[PDB]
């Protein structure tokens, strides 16, 4: 509702927007949705990762508003890098491309206003 918040959020969209770019795809398609539990034998995950998180939800998430500043929303995307790094061993290709993705969201994430 303030300007400061309105436009932290508008670099947040924007943010958000370049990591689903066709640019990013091969290393940031496994976060597009939501990790497929039961389709992909993952018996242990919710028991590893108590709040699942992927750019799918952030971007609905977004388009709800609900997202108070810029910070809530680096958190959720945050925690989806999180996830990743903690259910899988590192040398999996998925911690790979979650390293790559979340060097893009930072590098673009640090400009954000001050
Ligand atoms: C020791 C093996 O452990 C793992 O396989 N880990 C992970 C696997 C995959 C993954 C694979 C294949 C596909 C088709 C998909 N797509 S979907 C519909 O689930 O989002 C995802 N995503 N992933 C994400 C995030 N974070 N960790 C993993």
């Amino acid at each position: 509702s303030t300007v400061k918040v309105t436009e932290q959020l508008r670099h947040c969209s924007e943010i958000l927007k370049e990591m689903l770019a066709k640019k990013h795809f091969s290393y940031a398609w496994p976060f597009y949705n939501p990790v497929d539990v039961n389709a992909l034998g993952l018996h242990n995950y919710y028991d590893v990762v108590k709040n699942p998180m992927d750019l799918g939800t952030i971007k609905e998430k977004m388009d709800n508003q609900e997202y108070k500043d810029a910070y809530k929303f680096a958190a959720d995307v945050r925690l989806m890098f999180m996830n990743c790094y903690k259910y899988n061993p590192p040398d999996h290709e998925v911690v790979t491309m979650a390293r790559m993705l979340q060097d893009v969201f930072e590098t673009h994430f640090s400009k954000i206003p001050i």
